[PDB]
């Protein structure tokens, strides 16, 4: 759910998910279409993707729960959704992470119609 997430987003960069990545680029946070704008943009359209493949499941408020074994995010067992949206969040947590260094306030608030081209998962 929303919860788990930001929670996890938080532990990961230490930056809180909301506005920092509640508003950024193309993907991160409402819909998007578009080209992502860099690489934080992108494990957003990748999360989006992920969610995608999960057409029955309700990624938003589905709580699910996770443990850290020294440092690592493991998904603790539940139902067959709440384990896979839990891979889809802890994959962007890590992709945010290792993408921080170019993480950019530009991009912060972006307009929608600069999210402009065609991008499929
Ligand atoms: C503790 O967390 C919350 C967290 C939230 O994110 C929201 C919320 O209402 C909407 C959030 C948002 C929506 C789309 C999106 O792509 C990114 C962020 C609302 C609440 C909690 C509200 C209370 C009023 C207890």
């Amino acid at each position: 759910s929303l919860l788990e997430f930001g929670k996890m987003i938080l532990e990961e960069t230490g930056k809180l998910a909301i506005p920092s990545y509640s508003s950024y680029g193309c993907y991160c946070g409402w819909g998007g279409k578009g080209t992502p704008k860099d690489a934080t943009d992108r494990c957003c359209f990748v999360h989006d993707c992920c969610y995608g493949n999960l057409p029955d499941c309700n990624p938003k408020s589905d709580r699910y729960k996770y443990k850290r074994v020294n440092g690592a995010i493991v998904c603790e067992k539940g139902t067959s959704c709440e384990n896979r949206i839990c891979e889809c969040d802890k994959a962007a947590a890590i992709c945010f992470r290792q993408n921080l260094n170019t993480y950019s306030k530009k991009y912060m608030l972006y307009p929608d119609f600069l999210c402009k081209g065609e991008l499929k998962c």
